């Protein structure tokens, strides 16, 4: 078309769109801009909803977007179609602007009148337009043409007051069935009139309702005698003949004793916890070697269970067809309807063929693969029976199973009546279990049961191990973590917070002083908006996040190119009564809203909740954008998709390109990060956190390349050390959502200096002078097109403690970037007036302190570093070593019981979240994150970082995947997905190095020590919620559940046996260090082990140590794609097969060389059924080979309706999920997806699975609507 | 690699493997959705990923549409994103305009330096003459933009 | 007319519209007139032109059945 361009903004002049190039020139002519083909006339305006001529092409452009697309133009006298590229179309349909459709022929001229195209009959008016959705008299016949295709079809219309029928050829219908567009069938008699009621035609009987609709899959007593109307044609059957095609037959024959199991135990059967699986192999008594001679079987000989046994005929038939297709015999189309004897014979010819290819290949691995493949074919043995879903946290991995306490079937998996789910802080006592306030306990992988006292003790052991990691693993008391981040707070039992808090109190006396508390900085990933108040009621043992400020950054600065919330919203004026800033009366009662810490006039007089805050995180505004970028460039299709590191690297190049785009527009990345950091880093009453990926690029190697934002943020950080202290004020040139004439919505944030708490305070109460050269002024806008009125002035009230003082810029935005001034001499100055205000105008002339005059406009700007305004000002004359921080006090400041306190000392800290989930793997040992951190500790000391949040150091579970969806944490090795919780990079046992993504354990201890040498703390990521890729299998009892552990509403997956991967190796570091430190700890601090936890009423339990994980300590798992009935079960009795103990064996009778009879058999009392394994069906539903369903009562007899009696029966089965009301016909067949009449004439409806439906509306494929009352009946 | 419609008119698409496609798919450059049984959704909304998408009656192709959330009409584009500050259509053929807060606009509206007339129902009127500014104004047959 | 005659080898093939200026169309008619007289001399006949005009005329809606409201209902079925 025309070669594509990017990096140019769109501008609107006088109602018209212009496009200005990266070059800076206005664009004319046809242009492909970013994949969109557009045109601009001679004046540079864009064309929409009109045709233009370029080269040989006649191109229309859209009326909304202005994008090139197909249309019809009247050219001279005549209609002619055109495509998106401007070519006259031939032999094609085109729809015009009005949505009208023409078909243009070989010559490009539109067809008129009746026409057949792709074998479809269609009509066109005299102007060439296609008739759709209407009748039409053409060729002495009337024809209806369909709504969208416009194809001829049968339809009905009402002539006079009588419905009439019209066929596809336009002839009226007489003596026949004919449809209407909606989908309803009618019958019309010799006189053309529609028929009603019960009608016999061509020796068959049909039921037409009052409306004349033919009813299919409809049961009722029509001749005062039962009659079921066919699902195919609506033809009435008496439903007296049994439809099952399988009589009772014996299966035993000359091969039975050969194929029977050698033994009824674990020797001869591959199993899990005694149970069998679809891909179990077993040891037959004898082997048909080579297909010739039966020979006794050696222990090594093992054969697939599916060679000899099947759960049902459907599966048997499928096995036969599948194996046939692979060259093992006559390729066959077998069904469940095929006779049992035939299938069994065919299984033997396949068995023969199998033994021949075993001799030929001298291997069975080919067969292993064949069985594996086949098994996953079957819905009962794959995810189709697992109800994969993606809403809520299920988005991550496809859905969850909750494990159940079931001592009878699965006792190793019993949790001892633990597994309290969703005990998040707001629901720690279970009191919100029935609402959405129940915690989303399930997040990823195998969710650990942290409601179990034994597990709680283990988590404390782990915690201790981390806090003493260096002492324990290197006898280095300087290589120990100082504090923690609690991952996924709302997805675990909130007791863990108390356990961790109390541990720190006991060992470090954090409740004694601010100095103790602050030596072990600790944070929470606590997303719920009610968590801050909880955390505070519990004494702030770890710092809550402050999402309210992170959120407002999103709305007002960080997110979106244009429509952004005003900066006004940062104030939260509602904090005060009637939004009054003159009167400032605090509103003691509010509707649970507002920002955590008010900063309109924060003098430190009101107590506020201590907190950390951030602009971005490893897991906030990173993972989504980075993937959107890969998706957008075709590198992956879905967010959940698996990607390789090279795929990530390619995506990262687009991400970086977008981030640094000089246009200033950002598609994936965040806007105004500098401006956001300026606010974050000047705010009172918070510990700010800085994201590695805003300082360095999120991909590639650790600290490989700084970001464009690095200079500005680094300046802000160093200035925070020098100038940030004392009280705060914050104001905006704005009163709400909407702006008056002069109003700019520019935010002004001020800090005063050390002892200065207010605007009008002129001096410290202790008469210290530190304040005079401290304080800072920040101005920020969110409007890049901001232009001030000439009169307008914008003021920073630096305070009456700073009268007549000279101030100089730290940071100033402009149209190409943001200038950064490193010292007083290189920057513009400006002096405050008598009242202490720095006044700014549209136009400013600043003077350098010595050098020269500078010109500067208060102007919104647009470039890679900003979309809006940013100005930061500091007092000149600041000392080189000036430090405005407050040291933490050793005195017992407070008797409130609390650990952390928001004050000037706490505010003097800065956390650095020093990693990105999307870092590349180290190309060399020297560039490993923790090696680099050691060489660079210096650099962070000088940015004022007091605590370094390191990535989780645990060994990645990597590419390992036992079933179900892998997560990016795992395949990107970021440390959040791990197999061994105590392996932080130890060498292989053979001696070889084995680093994590971040380096060896020595590298970690060196990195931690380096940080202590530079006065910084090291934070351990405590990840108690889950663990990945456990190599041992167990059989659990599982229910399908949503993130909160609530059973999905319409699932049959309830209390079913499942093979899960829940058991640890037992030889891993978890085995070495598991529970080891608890005995020492109980001796030294008894009360930790005697104090009760809230959720359990119990204290933690160190009487049992966890060296090996297993299912009994888990709440559940993400679905593993194995199937609801991968654990094999007999349909007839519903018992699962087992061989664990010889006293309680259950196997199919074939395998024990007994006679297995299978099929339906009538007796005087009724019909009975025997399964393939030879057991009688009792209290179970059974499906025959033709697809009909039946219910067998407790007595062993099929349920069936009698004459004159109600066919509807209430069923209560062993399998609870099937409980409900069913409609069984005289031949026992259950009615499904259709209406059934009872003996008294009432109509009910029965769903996909046979169940009665109550209390709802129901729609029909033909658009008929019916209503079912509560008692089930149909009002309609 | 072909569509087939069954006896009931249900539509499946079978890939190179022969297994029917399931979930979101692009075919001949058309975006389409398939339920877990492989059936093609036609004439309805659907939630795939994080974005709600309407799929057309016959083609099933993704297109803009409007639905009524609470008592207020809302607009949905072809990618399943709700529309803010823009014009968007519905299946019938009507164009609406939705403001920054997502709410449909009504009456005479000036946007991007041009004036459009939306009737009581929020329908953009094209090829419409009238004098409701106490001055004559003809609204374009192309885009509905007022000319004098 | 100009576009039709152009297509038959008589000049530069043209897309002219009613929107084209009158002067341009008249000039173009003359270059076609010239070309016409040349093929009249070359062929020594005007029958080729008779056929060209006949054809062209039926192209135009005012000079064909499109302005006659062809219909087929009732006895109109027979002949239009
Ligand atoms: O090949 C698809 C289709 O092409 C034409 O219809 C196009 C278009 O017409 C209207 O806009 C309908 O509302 C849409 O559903 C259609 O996609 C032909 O008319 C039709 O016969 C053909 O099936
Ligand atoms: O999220 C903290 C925020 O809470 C309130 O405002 C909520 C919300 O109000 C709007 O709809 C704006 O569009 C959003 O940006 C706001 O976050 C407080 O009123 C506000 O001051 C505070 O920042
Ligand atoms: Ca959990």
């Amino acid at each position: 078309l025309s070669d594509p361009i990017t990096g140019g903004h769109y501008e609107n002049h006088n109602g018209y769109f212009v496009y200005i190039d990266a070059s800076g020139k206005q664009v004319t002519g046809l242009q492909n801009i970013d994949g969109n083909l557009q045109y601009f006339d001679d004046n540079g305006y864009q064309v929409k909803g009109s045709f233009r001529d370029v080269n040989g092409k006649h191109i229309y452009f859209d009326s909304v977007t202005g994008k090139a697309s197909s249309n019809v133009d009247i050219v001279n006298g005549k209609a002619q179609g055109y495509d998106a590229q401007g070519n006259q179309l031939k032999k094609s349909y085109v729809a015009d602007s009005s949505g009208q459709t023409y078909y243009f022929d070989g010559n490009g001229q539109p067809l008129i009148g009746l026409q057949t195209i792709d074998g479809n009959l269609q009509y066109f008016n005299q102007q060439g337009v296609q008739i759709k959705g209407g009748f039409q008299d053409v060729n002495n016949k009337r024809i209806y043409f369909a709504p969208n295709t416009g194809n001829a079809v049968a339809n009905t219309e009402i002539i006079n007051g009588k419905l009439q029928g019209r066929d596809a050829n336009g002839n009226q219908v007489k003596n026949a069935f004919s449809k209407d567009v909606a989908g309803n069938t009618f019958y019309f008699d010799a006189n053309g009139v529609m028929l009603t009621g019960l009608q016999t035609i061509s020796g068959k009987t049909y039921y037409l309702d009052e409306q004349g609709h033919l009813r299919k899959n409809y049961a009722g007593t029509f001749n005062n005698q039962f009659m079921y109307f066919d699902a195919d044609t609506g033809a009435g059957k008496t439903a007296i003949e049994y439809q099952f095609d399988q009589g009772l037959v014996s299966q035993s024959n000359e091969n039975t004793p050969h194929n029977a199991a050698k033994s009824y135990d674990k020797s001869s059967f591959e199993n899990v916890d005694g149970y069998l699986t679809a891909d179990t192999w077993y040891r037959p008594t004898d082997i048909l070697k080579n297909g010739d001679t039966w020979t006794a079987s050696t222990e090594t000989d093992m054969r697939p269970l599916l060679m000899t046994w099947w759960p049902d005929k459907q599966t048997q038939a499928n096995y036969l067809n599948f194996m046939s297709s692979k060259g093992l015999g006559i390729t066959t189309t077998y069904t469940a309807a095929t006779s049992q004897k035939t299938l069994n014979d065919a299984a033997f010819v396949i068995q023969t063929a199998i033994e021949q290819q075993i001799s030929l290949k001298k291997s069975t691995e080919w067969l292993r693969d064949a069985i594996d493949s086949f098994v996953k074919t079957q819905a009962n043995w794959n995810k189709q029976t697992e109800d994969e879903a993606f809403d809520g946290l299920q988005w991550l991995q496809g859905g969850f199973l909750a494990y159940q306490d079931d001592s009878h079937r699965t006792p190793n998996t019993d949790s001892g009546n633990n597994r309290k789910l969703g005990r998040q802080p707001i629901n720690i006592d279970g009191s919100k279990d029935t609402t959405d306030g129940k915690g989303s306990e399930f997040l990823l992988a195998n969710d650990i049961d942290n409601s179990n006292p034994i597990v709680q003790a283990e988590q404390l052991n782990w915690l201790h191990y981390l806090m003493n990691f260096g002492s324990i693993t290197g006898n280095n008391d300087n290589a120990n973590f100082d504090g923690i981040r609690v991952d996924a707070v709302d997805n675990v039992d909130a007791d863990l917070l108390k356990i961790a808090g109390d541990y720190f109190k006991a060992l470090y006396g954090t409740d004694k002083s601010d100095a103790n508390a602050n030596k072990h900085l600790s944070i929470l990933e606590d997303w719920n908006g009610k968590d801050p108040q909880y955390v505070n009621q519990q004494g702030n043992a770890q710092l809550t996040m402050d999402y309210t400020v992170t959120s407002q950054f999103g709305n007002s600065l960080t997110h979106g190119a244009n429509n952004r919330s005003n900066m006004w919203y940062f104030l939260d004026t509602g904090y005060y009564l009637n939004g009054d800033l003159n009167k400032k009366i605090v509103d003691k009662n509010r509707p649970n809203s507002g920002t955590l810490v008010n900063r309109i006039a924060n003098s430190g007089d009101t107590k506020v909740i201590p907190n950390y805050s951030f602009v971005r995180a490893h897991d906030y505004d990173a993972q989504d954008p980075i993937r959107k970028a890969m998706i957008d460039h075709g590198i992956i299709k879905n967010m959940q998709d698996t990607f390789t590191f090279d795929q990530l690297a390619q995506g990262m190049e687009f991400y970086y390109k977008d981030q640094e785009n000089p246009s200033g527009f950002k598609k994936y990345n965040d806007y105004n990060l500098p401006s956001a950091y300026a606010m974050l880093l000047t705010n009172k009453d918070t510990v700010p956190r800085v994201y590695y990926g805003d300082m360095y690029l999120e991909g590639g190697q650790y600290m490989e390349k700084g970001t464009i934002y690095n200079p500005v943020i680094s300046a802000l950080l160093k200035a925070r050390i020098k100038y940030v202290s004392g009280g705060q004020t914050m104001a905006t040139d704005s009163s709400g959502k909407d702006l008056k004439d002069g109003e700019t919505d520019l935010l002004t944030s001020v800090r005063f200096g050390k002892g200065i708490m207010t605007s009008d305070q002129t001096t410290t109460q202790d008469n210290s002078q530190d304040y005079k050269n401290q304080g800072i002024g920040v101005i920020v806008g969110n409007n890049p097109d901001l232009k001030l009125n000439n009169d307008k002035t914008i003021t920073l009230h630096m305070g009456k403690a700073h009268k007549n003082q000279l101030y100089r810029a730290l940071v100033l935005s402009n149209d190409s970037g943001i200038d950064v001034y490193d010292s007083d001499d290189k920057a513009p100055t400006l002096r405050t007036n008598d009242n202490g205000d720095l006044i700014f105008h549209k136009t400013n002339t600043f003077v350098k302190q010595d050098g020269t005059i500078i010109n500067y406009e208060m102007k919104g700007s647009l470039n890679a570093l900003i979309s809006g305004y940013l100005g930061v000002w500091v007092p000149v004359g600041a000392s080189d070593s000036q430090d405005a921080r407050t040291v933490a006090t050793e005195s017992s400041s407070s008797n409130d019981g609390s650990v952390f306190h928001s004050n000037a000392a706490l505010d003097s800290n800065v956390i650095y979240e020093g990693f990105s989930n999307f870092q590349a793997m180290p190309t060399s040992p020297e560039q490993s994150t923790n090696v680099v951190i050691a060489t660079k500790a210096n650099l962070f000391k000088e940015l004022g970082i007091t605590s370094f949040e390191l990535a989780p150091q645990y060994r990645s579970s990597g590419d390992t995947n036992y079933g179900g969806m892998s997560f990016l944490d795992s395949f990107l090795n970021n440390g959040y997905a791990f197999t061994d919780r105590y392996d932080l990079g130890f060498n292989k046992a053979d001696g070889n190095p084995n680093p994590t993504k971040y380096g060896t354990d020595q590298d970690l201890r060196n990195a931690i020590e380096a940080l202590h040498k530079n006065g910084m703390q090291a934070i351990a990521d405590w990840v108690p919620d889950q663990i990945y890729a456990l190599p041992g299998k167990e059989v659990v009892t599982a229910t399908r559940v949503d993130e909160r552990g609530n059973q999905l509403k319409d699932t049959d997956f309830v209390n079913l046996l499942y093979v899960a991967n829940t058991k640890s190796s037992g030889v891993d570091y978890q085995a070495k260090y598991g529970g080891e430190f608890l005995d020492k700890l109980r001796e030294e601090y008894p009360s930790l082990f005697k104090q009760n936890q809230v959720s359990t009423g119990q204290p933690i339990d160190a009487s049992t140590k966890i060296k090996q994980w297993s299912a009994k300590y888990m709440n559940g798992t993400n679905i593993l794609h194995r199937g609801a009935y991968y654990v094999l079960k007999d349909w007839a009795t519903n018992q699962y097969f087992n061989i664990a103990k010889t006293n309680e064996v259950f196997l199919p009778l074939q395998l024990q060389n007994k006679d297995a009879q299978t099929g339906f058999i009538s007796d005087a009392s009724g019909v009975k059924y025997y399964s393939i394994s030879g057991y009688q069906a009792k209290d179970t539903f059974i499906e025959d080979g033709n697809g009909n369903w039946y219910y067998f009562d407790k007595d062993g007899y099929m349920v069936r309706s009698q004459q004159g009696e109600n066919p509807i029966r209430t069923v209560e089965t062993s399998v609870n999920t099937r409980n409900g009301n069913y409609y069984f016909m005289p031949n026992g067949v259950e009615l499904r997806k259709g209406f059934g009449t009872d003996n008294s004439g009432n109509v009910y409806y029965f769903d996909d699975q046979g169940k009665m439906v109550r209390d709802k509306y129901i729609n029909d494929d033909a658009n008929n609507f019916y209503h079912l009352n509560v008692d089930g009946t149909m009002s309609r």
